[PDB]
């Protein structure tokens, strides 16, 4: 499995793809279907700041497959319990959403969005998506059993939890397949290693096993401020490396096709903090913009979008700036303007698409991992139509596969 679960990308989008916007606003749930017609439609008046209450702070909102005939619901983790909208087929949602669970929650587990995570998963290879929460003892899990209905959760492993020392100030964690069978384990670059937990297909892990004694906070330097590490196959045999943009420039640390890892190596001297590189200002991204379908490099800069492509093995041709925006000497702001990149062509390569000011921008690959001219989709989703990342969230995702 391609699948990886990430803090910073919860939903992973297909390649190949024709990825879908959607926006939880202030009035509900909105979705930009990919086709001819460009277009916002409501479709839930729920999961929104004022259609229900639901707070960046509090609550947290995601799209997946919890059926299994590759239609994309929508999730929310509530106040009390696990809300579910699943998708009619036709670009409309069940509403109201149904509780499936009282847990997972604020008021139902204790959970908080400064302390755990929380994604969907499908960790048994049913198609279905399991709930999956990093939470204080440990990893918990509610088996997604069909038909809506949720297993009580379970304890999936005493590890990545905030009793063994995980803080999101510090600490990443990911799920991502590190030994080619499918099944997602969890990644976690924890304090002084890097650990893996081996998914043993029934809702739970083997113990945690370092892996990497390197791009931690406690061992090289690597800070959640400074520092982004992502997990992606960069070989290209659907097993997962690891990659971390430090210093100098980009490291990794290549599988060996078991789920132990290779020696940390500076692959290239760009997209680090010596070449200019700032959280603050700047989205880093690992996606696949070729035919090779591995892990290349794309950087939102000052004066555009910078480019590395992966040879096929790990290694990387000369950077470029295929194109003169979503730069933030055109405006966009970290804080302010979501930036993805992700397939909207179909083609296998990923393509570029940022929700900023005015309008929503996109920008195609040419199928080589070099960009078109952009292009002005539509007028919504926007800063100036009320979209801010205090109040609402927004996604690229494929509702329909
Ligand atoms: C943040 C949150 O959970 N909001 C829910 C809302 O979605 C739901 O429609 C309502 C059902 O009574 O309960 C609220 O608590
Ligand atoms: C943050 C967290 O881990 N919450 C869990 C809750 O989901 C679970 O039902 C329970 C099991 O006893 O333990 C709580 O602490
Ligand atoms: C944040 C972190 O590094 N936590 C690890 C924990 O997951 C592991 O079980 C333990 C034993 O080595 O070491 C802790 O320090
Ligand atoms: C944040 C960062 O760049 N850390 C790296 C570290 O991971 C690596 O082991 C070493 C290699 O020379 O260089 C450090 O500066
Ligand atoms: C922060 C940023 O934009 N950095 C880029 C750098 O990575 C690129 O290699 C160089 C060459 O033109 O241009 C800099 O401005
Ligand atoms: C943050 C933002 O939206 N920046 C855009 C810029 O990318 C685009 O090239 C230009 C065209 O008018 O308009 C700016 O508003
Ligand atoms: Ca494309």
């Amino acid at each position: 499995s391609v699948v990886v679960i990430s803090q910073a990308l919860p939903v992973p989008t297909r390649i190949p793809g024709v990825a879908d916007l959607v926006g939880f606003g202030n009035g509900g749930v909105y979705i930009i279907r990919n086709s001819l017609l460009i277009q916002v439609v409501k479709v839930i008046n729920n999961f929104g700041y004022d259609a229900g209450g639901w707070r960046v702070e509090k609550h947290v909102r995601l799209l997946a497959d919890t059926t299994g005939d590759n239609q994309s619901d929508v999730v929310g983790f509530g106040e009390n319990g696990v809300w579910i909208s699943t998708n009619n087929g036709n670009n409309t949602f069940v509403d109201p959403p149904k509780m499936v669970l009282a847990n997972f929650a604020y008021a139902a587990g204790g959970w908080r969005v400064e302390k755990h995570i929380r994604f969907m998963a499908d960790l048994r290879k049913t198609g279905r998506a399991d709930i999956v929460g990093f939470g204080d003892g440990g990893i918990y899990i509610s088996r997604n059993n069909g038909g809506g209905q949720f297993a009580p959760a379970q304890l999936a492993l005493n590890n990545f939890g905030y009793a063994q020392g995980w803080r999101l100030d510090r600490h990443l964690r990911f799920l991502a397949d590190v030994t080619g069978d499918g099944l997602l384990d969890v990644v976690g670059f924890g304090e002084n290693q890097v650990y893996i937990a081996r998914n043993s297909g029934n809702g739970t892990f083997q113990p945690a096993q370092a892996v990497v004694n390197n791009f931690c906070i406690g061992a090289g330097g690597w800070t959640i401020s400074a520092h982004p590490r992502v997990v992606a196959d960069l070989t290209g045999d659907r097993k997962a490396d690891i990659l971390g943009f430090g210093v100098a420039g980009v490291y990794t640390s290549l599988n060996n096709g078991n789920g132990t890892f290779g020696a940390v190596n500076l692959v290239l001297k760009d997209f680090g903090v010596n070449s200019g590189w700032r959280v603050e200002k700047h989205v880093r991204c690992v996606s696949s913009l070729t035919n090779k379908k591995v892990g290349d490099i794309i950087g939102f800069g000052d004066a555009g979008v910078y480019v590395a492509l992966n040879n096929g093995n790990g290694t990387f041709g000369p950077v470029k700036r295929v194109i003169d925006n979503f730069g933030y000497n055109q405006g966009w702001r970290v804080d302010k303007h979501p930036r993805f990149v992700v397939d909207l062509t179909g083609d296998g390569c990923a393509d570029i698409v940022g929700f900023g000011e005015n309008s929503v921008w996109a920008c195609m690959n040419k199928g080589d991992g070099t960009f078109g001219p952009i292009m002005k989709l539509i007028d919504d989703m926007t800063v100036s139509k009320g979209w801010t990342l205090q109040k609402t969230v927004r996604y690229a995702a494929n509702l329909y596969l």
